[PDB]
Parts: structure tokens; C-alpha cells; sequence
């Protein structure tokens, strides 16, 4: 039910995601995510609804639904932000915005860092993105010292490859360890390598578009759904469930924690009815089979930026 971090902190292994959650209607999803028993939402500077999040999680504090230490909040560090005296203010503005004193979990995004300002993705007159020069053995020490703080209980990183990873493994003077690497994984990118390489230091895994992010903004007629997935459909029948709750339980059973997006009442409700089954071990050996490495997101416009994670194997 929850998975044991490096900081001694306990971590639900189902979340709320919040990407594509619109202002509007984010606030009510998580209430009734909160009232349904999810402990755990995953937000992002970046996803422009922060303000909205943080209304529905004052108002379940207010009513007594839940104490602040029963929940497990989660944001993460944008690109144009990675600068030394730029993190603690970037953080700063999250917390503002959920209106809490602190975080459970703190990210960097992507190890990609851009040119600070007010544009998510600076463009030159060129048209692609204006990197900066700084590295991310400055960035993490930058969010080493957010601990120090108090503004977070435990640091970690996304999209990050083995390599990056082991560069702030490696760092001189490491204070501390990332608690969680957030990847995209799913049926169609199942990760096994890096996976497995996390999960042998200590580094919790996080899997990100476990439906395959049927809303995404790029989509196309002709990319593969895995909801769609005749294979995946009658596994679910087999055992009288749903497609989305079938996708939901393959991660935890990877011992990987799990955050599926939804603003639909119902969709938040059945994507919670997950811990009442278990898949056999050929239904998991069967769904590892249906790797076709598969990205949603492959961060297209900076595959020529310096720390683009995506050029490794793994
Ligand atoms: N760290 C990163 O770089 C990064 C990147 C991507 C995502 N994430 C996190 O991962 C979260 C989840 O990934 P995601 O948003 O890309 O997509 P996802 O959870 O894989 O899929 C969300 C989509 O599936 C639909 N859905 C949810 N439950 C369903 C169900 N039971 N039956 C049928 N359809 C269902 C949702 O529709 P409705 O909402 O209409 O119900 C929505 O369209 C994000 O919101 C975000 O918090 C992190
Ligand atoms: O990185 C993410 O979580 C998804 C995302 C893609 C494009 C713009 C904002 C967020």
C-alpha cells in the first residue's frame, strides 16, 4: 500500500496525476480523489493548475478528511529554473500556490535545464530552445539544500537516464540521495534496464502515462492505444476488470508506484479499486512481452540540448 524511501518516509504506491487537468475542473477531481482514498496527487509547476490543486487540498485538511501527514504531496522543479538562486524560489511559488509549508517529494523535472524567464520553452530567432549552461551536479545541490531547509522532506529527479543517474550518485560531497526517479512506463515502455538499475540502489520508481496518455496534445490516428489493446482486453476479462484498472495494477506488482491522471468522478473511483487482485505471473511475463519502446513523451525539441536523456539505451 506504501513503499519505504531512503528518508524513512512512507510513499503511497497509487497517486492522482494532475497533467492536462484543467483549472476548472482539477479542484473537484482531487476532492473526490481525496475522499475515495487517494493519499497521494503529483503536481507540477508546469501543468499551470497548482492554485487549484492547493483549493481542494485546504478545504479536505479544513474538514478533517485527512491530516497533513497523511498525505503524500508531490511537485517538481521546471527547466528554466535549474540556476543556483533560482531553486529555492521556484519551490517557494509551488508551495504558495498548494498552500502547504512543505513537500513531501521535490523533482527535477527533466535534467534538461533552459534559459530562465518567463517562457517554459525560451526560443531564439532560430526557433529551437536556448539552453543554459548550467549542470546537474549544480542543480542538486541547489535542492540538497531545500532539506536543509525544511521546504522539502525528500529530493528526487525525472527523466533522468543511468548515466545521470549516476553522476549525482558519484557527486563529491553528496549530502543526499534521490529518493525517487519518476519515468515514463507502461506495457508499450516497459524499462526493464533502468528499472532495474534504481531498484538496486535504493531508488524508488515512479511510472508516469500508465494508460499510455490518451490526452496528450501530439496524439495522432495512428499511434498504438493501450486501452484499445485487444491483448490487454482479454486479460482484463479474464479477470473481471477494466482495461485502465488492469494498466494500473501491472506497475504495482513491479513494486513501482503509480500515477494514473483522471478528472472524471467515476474514472478516480474505478481507478482505485486496484489492490482487491492480483495479476498470475504469466499475465505479467505476457504484459512485458508488448514492449515496442514507445515514448509519449520524447521531449522533441531538445534532442540536440547537452543533457538530453534519451540518446542512452537506458
Ligand atoms: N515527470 C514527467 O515528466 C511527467 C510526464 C507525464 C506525466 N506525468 C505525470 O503522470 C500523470 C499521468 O500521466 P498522463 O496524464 O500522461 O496520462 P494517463 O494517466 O496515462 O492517462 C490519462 C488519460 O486517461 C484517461 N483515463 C483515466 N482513467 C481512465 C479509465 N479508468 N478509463 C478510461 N480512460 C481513463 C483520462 O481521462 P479523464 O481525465 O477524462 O478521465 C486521461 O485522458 C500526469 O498527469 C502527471 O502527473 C509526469
Ligand atoms: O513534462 C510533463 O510533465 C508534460 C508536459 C509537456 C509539455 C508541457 C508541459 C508539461
Amino acid at each position: 500500500s506504501r513503499l519505504l524511501l531512503n528518508n524513512g518516509a512512507k510513499m503511497p504506491i497509487l497517486g492522482l496525476g494532475t497533467w492536462k487537468s484543467p483549472p476548472g475542473q482539477v479542484t473537484e477531481a482531487v476532492k473526490v480523489a481525496i475522499d475515495v482514498g487517494y493519499r497521494h496527487i503529483d503536481c507540477a509547476h508546469v501543468y499551470q493548475n497548482e492554485n487549484e490543486v492547493g483549493v481542494a487540498i485546504q478545504e479536505k485538511l479544513r474538514e478533517q478528511v485527512v491530516k497533513r501527514e497523511e498525505l503524500f504531496i508531490v511537485s517538481k522543479l521546471w527547466c528554466t529554473y535549474h540556476e543556483k538562486g533560482l531553486v529555492k524560489g521556484a519551490c517557494q511559488k509551488t508551495l504558495s500556490d498548494l498552500k502547504l509549508d512543505y513537500l513531501d517529494l521535490y523533482l527535477i523535472h527533466w535534467p534538461t535545464g533552459f534559459k530562465p524567464g518567463k517562457e517554459f520553452f525560451p526560443l531564439d530567432e532560430s526557433g529551437n530552445v536556448v539552453p543554459s549552461d548550467t549542470n546537474i551536479l549544480d542543480t542538486w545541490a541547489a535542492m540538497e539544500e531545500l532539506v536543509d531547509e525544511g521546504l522539502v522532506k525528500a529530493i528526487g529527479i525525472s527523466n533522468f537516464n543511468h548515466l545521470q543517474v549516476e553522476m549525482i550518485l558519484n557527486k563529491p560531497g553528496l549530502k543526499y540521495k534521490p529518493a525517487v526517479n519518476q519515468i515514463e512506463c507502461h506495457p508499450y515502455l516497459t524499462q526493464e534496464k533502468l528499472i532495474q538499475y534504481c531498484q538496486s540502489k535504493g531508488i524508488v520508481v515512479t511510472a508516469y502515462s500508465p494508460l499510455g496518455s490518451p490526452d496528450r496534445p501530439y496524439a495522432k490516428p495512428e499511434d498504438p492505444s493501450l486501452l484499445e489493446d485487444p491483448r490487454i482486453k482479454a486479460i482484463a476479462a479474464k479477470h473481471n476488470k477494466t482495461t485502465a484498472q488492469v494498466l494500473i495494477r501491472f506497475p504495482m506488482q513491479r513494486n513501482l508506484v503509480v500515477i494514473p491522471k483522471s478528472v472524471t468522478p467515476e474514472r478516480i473511483a474505478e481507478n482505485f479499486k486496484v489492490f482487491d487482485f492480483e495479476l498470475s505471473s504469466q499475465d505479467m511475463t505476457t504484459l512485458l512481452s508488448y514492449n515496442r519502446n514507445w515514448r509519449v513523451a520524447a521531449l522533441l525539441s531538445c534532442t540536440s540540448h547537452k543533457d538530453y536523456p534519451f540518446h542512452e539505451e537506458f
